[PDB]
């Protein structure tokens, strides 16, 4: 009962977070479909429910396999209250390395996750919340789909994709009632991201000594803004709640105000000239 | 010989357009590769070759499959003189219609070529050309690639995406001497274009009266923009060498500036309200 809330990839992550976030509130207004692909993962869940003492029933757990259609339509079937009030599209992979050095699948991978993902999600739940006049859908964004960043050429893509697809749909669903919103997110304190990042011999043999000596470089780069601009998933879990309370939501959400002027000189100059020196320059 | 082009989906479109302009250019310094999915669709292609008395030797077709990263390789080694000094990545699908509607299938194939079969591209020819220390890549944009437009969802997501794929790499190719560019096209003269468009009973039985009754209105806005502002393939296909042909090129080149207007105020406001109600009210 109360408002139903489905989030998908919530086995870490702001996910997880927001799941917890959500289920935990004083109000105890909102009940929660926390989705994981793989179930064996619901560990930290749990654990972090039970650090905030979330009421019985207030969090339930589904296996959602979002690149499968198949494992969509199932887990939709387990909503018992027969309603979603709120979905939030989560679910992402990234893909850091030289453009010629990831595997065909991988980038298949983040595509299919990111993209078409958030596609069979929106295919099995928007139907319902138009016929109804009422529904909202929360995307998780990333600023690297509002600017192109060296190395994270598919990541980009895909978050770009996002970005395409959801104010398309936005200016459609104006009068339906539904809402749509993304939240454009900056870096989050994960130390598995600062970890993640770092391949020497593997990605050297499948590229030149010049764009390994870049990968570097940008890795160096990457290090340093994570420390002095990494948020908490406190501070951006609670953007998902101010734009899911907003009575007359925008289409963009920025959890961080640090790289709106980066993004600024990237229209005053449409030819793209202008941004591309400039994030070089601080790149390199 | 001469400057060796290579374009992929020249079956028609600004493809075949370009693929015979630069083979039959006055100064007959541009050697042309002209691909196609289907070699049983060359025909066109060959017939405007002979329109323009193209010189026997500057235009050979090769199939080449983008989905297919087989075929992207192959293609490759029918390359006689063993080096590419432009490559125009032009393969592309649209996709119309409401996101409820579309089948999956649908969805996952405009990702593929679009998205993925540009990733299987550069693969294959960027690191040549970065070790070469020049070559040039022109990628066939679209404004809708640049705001996103009702009923065009998934199209726009894919063009969403070349921009963040490209911008990337941009970043990255800076100091490796080669360029890469967009041309983004604002509706070009394609009788076939405003016959594609129009879906009444198939449509409506996998979607709702009300969407239905919004899609024919956007048909029917789309037919007014075309018509009144639909460019020639000569027009479009002229841009392409004004970016070849630059000495330092920029990341962006617009075939038109009527789309422009309608850009600035998408930045002015990054909330995306404004672009978001104005596009509403110009196509509803
Ligand atoms: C795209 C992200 C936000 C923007 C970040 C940024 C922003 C600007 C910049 O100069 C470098 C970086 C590196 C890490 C990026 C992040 C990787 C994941 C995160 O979502
Ligand atoms: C995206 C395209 C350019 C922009 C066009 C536009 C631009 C603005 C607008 O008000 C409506 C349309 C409808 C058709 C669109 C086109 C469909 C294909 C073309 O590339």
């Amino acid at each position: 009962a109360r408002t139903v809330v489905l989030i998908t990839g919530c086995s870490s992550g702001i996910g997880l977070h927001l799941a917890v976030r959500l289920a935990s509130d004083p109000s105890q207004s909102f009940k929660v479909y926390a989705t994981l692909r793989d179930l064996k993962t619901q560990g930290r869940l749990w654990e972090a429910a039970r650090a905030l003492a979330c009421p019985p029933g207030s969090l339930e757990t589904l296996q959602l396999d979002v690149r499968d259609s198949k494992s969509v339509a199932a887990a939709r079937e387990r909503v018992t209250e027969g309603r979603v009030d709120v979905l939030v599209c989560n679910a992402g992979l990234g893909l850091l390395g030289p453009l010629e050095a990831l595997g065909e699948d991988a980038v298949a991978s983040v595509l299919e996750v990111n993209v078409v993902g958030t596609v069979r999600m929106l295919q099995a739940f928007l139907p319902d919340m138009k016929r109804r006049g009422s529904g909202r859908v929360l995307v998780t964004g990333s600023v690297g789909g509002l600017m192109g960043l060296p190395f994270n050429d598919v990541y980009c893509a895909s978050k770009f994709a996002l970005e395409g697809l959801c104010e398309s749909l936005a200016v459609l669903l104006l009068p339906f009632g539904v809402h749509l919103s993304l939240i454009e997110c900056g870096p989050v304190h994960t130390a598995f991201m600062e970890k993640v990042l770092g391949s020497p011999e593997e990605v050297l043999d499948r590229t030149d000594i010049h764009t390994f000596h870049r990968f570097y470089q940008y890795l160096a780069h990457s290090k340093q803004v994570f420390r002095e601009a990494a948020q908490n998933p406190e501070e951006v879990a609670e953007v998902f709640l101010t734009a899911l309370r907003a009575p007359k939501p925008t289409l963009r959400y920025f959890t961080t105000e640090r790289f709106l002027p980066l993004l600024r000189m990237r229209l005053d100059d449409p030819s793209g000239s202008n941004y591309v020196t400039a994030m070089h320059r601080e790149v390199f």
